[PDB]
């Protein structure tokens, strides 16, 4: 009965059967994105309306649509005709990714540029990557994606260790053409393998880890109803999940006493780029927006009991639509279970003589996602003081290229003749907060330092300061880890017994922002990752820092143009959007597999609660 | 055999036996501190000489001394009479922390101001805390403390929950006088209680925790031989333990193929200061060096199976001396376990259709100590992958103070009238590097920004830069998190298989450093806490960051001292110190127990192995 229910497979049938009959999902007709639309605000009044927005693909080069249905009623709310052109393109299609390889192995331009390196076309696999927005007019309008080439010398040999420098192509995936090919220059290809399962690799496997065996012999804390409603250790949500942005966590509310309190209506990670940092012809145009252009949901992996989630697992299997608009679902995509966390609070106090100890735990709600040659794991964390965070996990196998002789500024090498160019991992939350309802502000707060002298005769005091933002033109804020900046989400209308407004702290990690030049292509595609904090008005239609068509948009869309609205945020409805990552300079230790590196951030209460909220806890 | 090993019972009384012989250790003397001496570089003739160090105080007034003693041969090697007025005063002892209350039971001045309050002087417990260096010329060369009160309303109460503000008292510890009592007004006394194990404070206790139960069915995969050595999963480390320091790792080395190679020498905590950011003279003279004034180790917690250490745990119990040269036992004061770590790589590989994936585990050693109101957990970690994680857990009572009508800059209100002064908790690690063996240097690792223009056409790159650090003079070094910076140990005479220095990169948390103004009083004696990065040239008289005697001292002593040498660090056996800490400003949460918060760093290799260490690890 919820509006927060994930999707099912008979919802998505009936999409596919409203837009069939209404001749909207004709043979050339392709579903690009297909998702459930959260609830309006002031949704009280108990009229569900299930409703879903569809982005549809035409192969025959006909304008593509935005659809949006209601399973409730079966009808077709609005059709509208995109102008790509103007508003992007619509996201990468699956079915896309394999047109690439096939259409450059009977290009005369290809293969001339394969014979010359004496390499078997059919031993050629193709990157079929983003083409963004650079200098090609011919490309204004079109379907655009560019690839680079590695080598596969067996079936189950790694491509990647076998990059094939100085060539890349860029071809049109509905009229089926190779608009350009690029050949800059022979450089060996690199003949080492990658193969990090083969035993001269490995060498013999280590017999030394004994077993490590977590069970629940109860069964699990938390319970699940209604499909994805949890509740655990005082709190309450919903696990959302949406092809584009993955795992979505709703209506977090926390039991304090009588009274259930909300603090974040909706959580996501809303878009996520990776920049490369090689100024070579060959990779100079190479930036992955893996949510807005790829769309992380799509590429989650179904998920193994005691190799990926090792405990007392409860899974949830989301349902997803094909490009045909038949239901799909991700079996075992998401993980959920609880961890003990170490020690929670301890104190031996020797005055009274009393002796405590108590331990932590955190709820966990994870999925992992492949684009390529990347996995990445989302990790949403509950603890029991009140701590929300997220981490995000990067593995997988590095992007590889030659490593030039004589070196590069701008490229490791991992092995002989193999390179991995730089890059950075950019993330972008998009905290929808409801701090004890909606009327929220945020603070930024600064140690301040003070000067030895009168009123500090001794040279010791040091204080902190708290600038309210009011207005979205003052709400782009920068990291500063120097003087400890963090940034507090408060409900001025809902005080604590002290007379405080309630709050929650948001601790950033303070890695770099995006590093490309404030000029470049992708800084104005990826305007958000240039600074760590954004606040704005809610807005329905305000859904992704990067706007709604990623694809090959020319830039400013998103955020940029939200905030120059600049609308009242002191005391309003608003989001909050962070922005944090990863930069990579690869190491030797990252091949042929990468061992997981991890970012993220965490919100902390800040006198939400009238005391400690785990003086409850028992002493197991 | 090793050298290494823990100082045994049969040591500690031999060493008693050798001081009472010589005449060292009569009725009036007192040992404040006792450990045994790390072998001197190039022991590699087997020449064992078991050697200790203790500083002796003495009740009536006469000199310490520093006196080392052989246990191997039975002999006094050296014993030096201490001038404290210019050396420093010998760390508090655990007898002195009683006489400071008695002592003002019976001063007419502290009466009298009690009397004001109508507080009952039997329910008064005085907080005695360590004095300092300020403007009383009187306190030069004489043992002080300072100290606080708090009522204790009835046996099992929690005396912090109700300070006695606008008073304080000074003791001559020796002597037996109470110099001076200082009373700069009455304040109310907070009246709530603290009882955290109070029914009526928690409420009824949750029911809905369900059991974790982790357990190792064929045993944990470390062994432990001769004490304290340690092998697990390719490391080879050594556990001490100093009653000043606590938990000390020596001889970190990692097991690459047939080569047992080095990394870190000695690793500890070698100071940590805790300074108060309250202008109030009642509290201005707050500064804590837990380790250089207390010592740390003697207050370790004995920790209990399945509350404080959970699963497979392998316990140490060290010994120490009491101050009378008795051994004491810490019993179960080390655990030592090991825990899954998550995922550790991944990849779903289209083109060769390998499915991979395993799992990290981590080796966990730690101790915890109380120290009064604060308990401080110290977590070391070692990771299959090669990363080593040092991980502080702040917990306990917060220190209070009264709340003023009016408010404060400078103190954070947690229940009716009742403050907790600002205060930062900072560490330095003492990081004796030993990359390949002891020719090592350090590199600081910047992100550096491109510019759009020719070899950058689409303004993409970005890069990084080295700069070695050659002599002491140019090795202290800030953080700057904006431009990612890392600090690199490379071994230049040791080189992977791309010829290039192995090394490890030190990842900071990038947290403030001391924000004391720089003229104060605690500037100078900690001066080691106002800079994120020091390195020096190993030397065996080069200890701790404060000096040998902290209790005291004026100042200037410790790192601003050594580095003065201007030595040569580029390609020598170098020690690097990282300070690192957390800046508290109390929020209603911590009160009337904090739940814990952390702060660390962690050492990644870079380029140390040829590639990825784990390879080897099986599917489990
Ligand atoms: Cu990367
Ligand atoms: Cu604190
Ligand atoms: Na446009
Ligand atoms: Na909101
Ligand atoms: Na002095
Ligand atoms: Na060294």
């Amino acid at each position: 009965a919820s509006p927060f229910r994930l999707a099912s497979a008979g919802e998505i049938s009936e999409v596919q059967g409203i837009l069939r009959t209404a001749g909207l999902l004709g043979p050339e007709k392709r579903i690009a994105y297909l998702g459930v639309l959260d609830p309006a605000r002031g949704a009280g009044s108990e009229a569900e309306d299930r409703r879903f927005r569809v982005f549809i693909h035409d192969v025959s080069g006909a304008r593509p649509q935005e659809v949006t249905v209601s399973v409730t009623n079966g009808t077709v709310i609005s059709a509208v005709e995109l102008d790509t052109a103007a508003t992007g393109e619509l996201p990468v299609l699956e079915e896309e990714f394999e047109v690439v390889e096939q259409l450059l192995a009977t290009d005369e331009r290809w293969l001339k540029a394969l014979a010359a390196r004496n390499l078997d076309v059919s031993k050629v696999r193709v990157a079929p990557l983003s083409a963004g927005v650079f200098e090609y007019a011919e490309e204004r309008g079109r379907r655009i994606l560019r690839g680079l080439a590695f080598v596969q010398d067996f079936p189950e040999d790694s491509a990647w260790a076998h990059p094939v420098d100085g060539l890349v192509a860029y071809v049109d995936v509905v009229s089926k053409e190779v608009t350009r090919v690029i050949d800059t220059g022979v450089f060996p290809v690199p003949a080492e393998h990658g193969n990090y399962t083969d035993p001269e690799l490995t060498g013999p496997l280590r017999t030394t880890q004994k077993p490590i065996s977590i069970t629940q012999p109860e069964g699990p804390s938390f319970t699940v109803t209604g499909g994805n409603h949890i509740e655990w250790e005082k709190w309450s949500l919903d696990v959302g999940f949406d092809v584009r942005e993955g795992v979505v966590l709703h209506n977090i509310a926390f039991r304090d006493g009588d009274r259930l309190r909300p603090i974040i209506n909706r959580a996501s990670i809303a878009e996520m780029v990776v920049p490369y940092g090689d100024p070579s012809p060959i990779r100079s145009w190479q930036n992955y927006f893996d949510t807005g252009e790829y769309l992380v949901g799509q590429y989650a992996n179904s998920l193994e009991l005691g190799c990926d989630c090792l405990g007392d697992i409860t899974y949830l299997s989301p349902v997803i639509s094909d490009a045909f608009g038949n239901p799909r679902e991700i079996r075992n995509g998401i993980c959920m279970h609880e961890e003990d966390w170490g020690i929670l609070a301890k104190h031996s106090d020797l005055w009274s003589g009393i002796n405590y100890t108590r331990r932590n735990r955190r709820m966990v709600i994870s999925f992992f996602t492949t684009i390529g040659n990347y996995d990445y794991g989302f990790y949403w964390y509950l603890y029991l003081d009140g701590t929300i965070e997220f981490e995000a996990k990067a593995t997988g196998v590095v992007f590889t290229s030659a490593f030039p002789e004589g070196g590069s500024d701008n490229i490791s090498q991992l092995a002989p003749g193999l390179g991995a160019p730089f890059h950075q991992h950019i993330f972008s939350a998009r905290l929808d907060m409801a701090i004890d309802g909606f009327t929220n502000r945020v603070e930024e707060e600064d140690v301040v330092r003070q000067t030895m002298g009168p009123g500090n005769e001794r040279g010791n005091a040091f204080s902190r300061k708290r600038t309210v933002l009011t207005r979205e033109s003052e709400a782009v804020r920068e990291a500063d880890a120097r003087t400890g900046r963090t940034w507090i989400i408060s409900n001025p209308e809902s005080k604590n017994r002290l007379n405080e407004p309630v709050g929650y702290k948001l601790h950033a990690h303070n890695q770099p922002t995006l590093l490309a030049d404030p000029g470049s292509s992708i800084a104005r595609r990826a305007a958000f990752a240039t600074k760590d904090l954004w606040v704005t008005r809610y807005a329905d239609d305000e859904r992704y820092p990067t706007g709604d068509f990623v694809n090959q948009h020319s830039g400013g869309a998103g955020l940029p143009s939200y905030i120059a609205q600049d609308r009242d945020i002191d005391g309003q409805d608003i989001v909050v959007w962070h922005t944090f990552g990863l930069t990579h300079f690869p190491r030797v230790e990252d091949w042929p597999i990468m061992p997981v590196d991890t970012v993220g951030f965490k919100l902390r209460p800040e006198g939400f609660f009238d005391r400690s909220p785990v003086l409850d806890v028992p002493a197991n």
